[PDB]
């Protein structure tokens, strides 16, 4: 190991986001502060100088971005509710208002957060899973945090993946999001403008590990078309892919890369099969230096490639 | 799940005592508090009312114990330092003296402890990780509590297994510990008296998971004889057995049974080869209820079966 790779906590929540190649990586450190490590033409960061607030121990760690003008990063306060802690450019990093809401959640809950995609505007979906285990959208829309809409029951504990996009042809935001059930099968619920919240459940995989890592992508948006991948870590102890492309739906599904036991999953990307694209980056733990976050690549370049082999502070 | 199930930390530390067939189980809770459940007869307790202390979220458990006369439980503080929890006999539970000694460990280390076998008197050494990831031990004699042997590098984060016996030809105790090395093998060290800590580490599994869990006991203590039995969590989700028997040493390994990803171990044993014994326990989650701890029997009458599916308060 090295002495930076020690102190990234084990079995850490990872979240990412970007502005095309301008990435950030948020982890949670030994003491239970988050920490921020970036890529910016080089890697850097994830010190506890790069520290931006405190959570619980093993807390869930979600994040979302409109580029990297505005960043939110979620995770559990100790008396187990959600709190949010936000940069803006020209600010900086500051404690958001979503811990003055006091939402308390499961103390077993994962996160996930989208900006709605396609507006200038600022709004927010935060989805968790309250003591009941149902999973709870909580909404800000300029005008407050409060809750919108719940989506029923989940395995307590289960992962939860998130994506906005927007539709070319579409005159406001569409959402999906997946989590486990109680039967151990992977679902997607879908949100579109004009059918609201979808009643069905889609199996996305048969059987997966009790409340395995789950994130999620989108990108590629066109007229009534996009693309998704969504990764989840596997009873092979690797990461797989479920792939949903235009015209072929949920068609393909496959191992990605090996983890460890209990990985967390983050996922990114940019671009388009349209441009040269996309670009996919996955952050997790592999076991590189024991305890180091480590990097999966996908480009049109070279396919599937490991990427850092070991994140800052390693 | 159920509402009891969902108060157990997913992978929890978990240790176990006896006094034959009556047995003691300690895990974690989701807000850290260390609990009890016990078999007499029937299992029972495990809930908020059994509540022993409080311990870092995510704290490694270790415990030993005199019959169910005199039994020890350590755990680590938010600070990172060695503490204990006592009950004795006639006193019930209180606060041990050995946080007094405020020994600070790694955030990572895990923890073994053993009273030395053979002995009225209460004699107990610890064994953890310090920051420079070597192997503490910490003991107690009966004036106050001091640091023992430093048993050398080990990787960062390692499980420890460990147990006294006192062979019957011996005048004094020994002692076995096991750990990973930063190669990944799981080794063994040794105490006897006369040969003090033996020089060499001896390798009982040749690669591991990076910081799987090792939890160790023995029995039928004999003649320059004895008889040992380790477990860890391999590759393939299991928890694995190497066994010490006495004539063919370290003779033979192999899968026991399913366990969740990272999962801890705890193992605890009572008669021997020459009683109709012994009689063997391992705890365990592996996923009944979600979060739920679960048992493991041997006994020879009918060998290896699964146990009480889950423990209270499942
Ligand atoms: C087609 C294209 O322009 N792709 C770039 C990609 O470069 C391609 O793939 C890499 C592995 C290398 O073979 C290049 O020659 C090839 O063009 C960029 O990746 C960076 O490439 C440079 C060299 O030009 C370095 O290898 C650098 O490490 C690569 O950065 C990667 O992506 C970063 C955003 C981080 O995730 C980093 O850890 C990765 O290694 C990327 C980044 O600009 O952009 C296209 O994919
Ligand atoms: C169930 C349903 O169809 N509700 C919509 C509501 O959708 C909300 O946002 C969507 C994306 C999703 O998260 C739903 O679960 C959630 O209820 C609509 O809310 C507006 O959505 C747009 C984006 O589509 C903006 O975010 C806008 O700010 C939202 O309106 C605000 O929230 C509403 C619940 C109202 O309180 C309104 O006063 C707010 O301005 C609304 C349209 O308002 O339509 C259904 O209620
Ligand atoms: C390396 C070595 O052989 N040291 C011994 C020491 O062994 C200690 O205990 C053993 C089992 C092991 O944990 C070692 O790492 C540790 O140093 C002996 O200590 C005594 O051990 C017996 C049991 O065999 C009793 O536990 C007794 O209380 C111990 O004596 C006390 O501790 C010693 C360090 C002395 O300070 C003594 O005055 C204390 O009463 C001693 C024999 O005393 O011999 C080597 O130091
Ligand atoms: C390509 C480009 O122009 N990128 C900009 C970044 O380089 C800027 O990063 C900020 O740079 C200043 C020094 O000029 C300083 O290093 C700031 O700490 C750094 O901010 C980082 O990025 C932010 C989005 C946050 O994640 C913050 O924690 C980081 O430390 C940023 C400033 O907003 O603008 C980019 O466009
Ligand atoms: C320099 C500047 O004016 N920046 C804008 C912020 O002030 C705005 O943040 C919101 O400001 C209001 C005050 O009217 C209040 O402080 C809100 O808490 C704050 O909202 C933050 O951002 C939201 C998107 C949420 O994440 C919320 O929980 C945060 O606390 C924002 C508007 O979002 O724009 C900045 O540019
Ligand atoms: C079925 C039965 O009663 N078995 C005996 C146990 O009850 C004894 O333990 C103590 O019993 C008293 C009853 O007056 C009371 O229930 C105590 O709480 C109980 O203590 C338990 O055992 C201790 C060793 C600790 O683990 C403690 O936390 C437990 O709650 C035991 C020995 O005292 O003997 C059984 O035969
Ligand atoms: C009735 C009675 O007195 N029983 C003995 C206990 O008092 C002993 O506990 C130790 O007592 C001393 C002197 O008061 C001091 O309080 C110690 O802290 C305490 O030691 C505890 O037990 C040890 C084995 C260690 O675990 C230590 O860290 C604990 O705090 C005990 C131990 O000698 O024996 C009873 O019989
Ligand atoms: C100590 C206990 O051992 C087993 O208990 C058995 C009982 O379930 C019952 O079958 C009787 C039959 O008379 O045999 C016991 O040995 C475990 O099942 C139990 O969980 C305890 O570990
Ligand atoms: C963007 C790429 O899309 C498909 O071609 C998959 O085979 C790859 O894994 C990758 O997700
Ligand atoms: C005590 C028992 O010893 C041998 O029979 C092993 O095959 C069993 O797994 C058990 O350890």
């Amino acid at each position: 190991s090295t002495p930076g790779a020690q102190q990234v906590l084990f079995r850490t929540g990872i979240a990412a986001v970007n502005s095309t190649n301008h990435l950030r990586v948020y982890f949670q450190d030994v003491y239970g502060s988050i920490r921020e490590s970036l890529y910016e033409g080089s890697w850097a960061n994830g010190t506890e100088k790069n520290v931006i607030g405190n959570a619980k121990l093993g807390s869930p760690v979600a994040a979302t971005s409109k580029e990297l003008k505005h960043i939110r990063v979620y995770t559990l306060t100790e008396g187990n509710t959600l709190q949010e802690f936000a940069y803006d450019s020209g600010t900086g990093w500051y404690n958001g208002g979503l811990g003055g809401a006091k939402f308390q959640v499961a103390p077993y809950s994962c996160i996930a957060a989208v900006f709605l995609a396609g507006t200038d505007a600022l709004q927010l979906r935060i989805y968790a899973q309250k003591p009941d285990n149902t999973i709870q959208e909580y909404m800000w829309n300029g005008d407050g945090w409060k809750e919108g809409t719940n989506l029923g029951g989940a395995l307590p504990g289960t992962g939860i993946g998130a994506t906005s996009f927007r539709y070319t042809d579409y005159n406001g935001p569409s959402i999906r999001i997946w989590f486990q059930t109680d039967d151990l099968k992977l679902v997607q619920r879908a949100y579109d403008p004009h059918k609201g919240w979808y009643p069905d459940l889609v199996t996305i995989f048969d059987r997966a590990p009790p409340r395995t890592a789950i994130a999620a992508t989108s990108f590629g948006a066109g007229n009534s078309s996009i693309y998704m991948r969504i990764y989840f870590v596997n009873s092979d102890n690797t990461i797989w892919q479920v792939c949903w492309d235009h015209g072929k739906g949920y068609h393909d599904k496959g191992t990605i890369t090996p983890v460890i036991q209990g990985s967390e999953v983050a996922i990114i990307s940019w671009g388009s099969f349209a441009n040269n694209g996309p670009d996919l980056r996955l952050y997790f733990q592999n076991g590189t230096y024991i305890s180091a976050v480590s990097e999966w690549v996908w480009n049109r370049a070279h396919g599937s490639q490991l990427g850092r082999s070991a994140l800052p502070p390693a």
